[PDB]
């Protein structure tokens, strides 16, 4: 959904 995910 353009939608991301990160890890930080």
């Amino acid at each position: 959904k353009n939608y991301k995910q990160f890890s930080v």
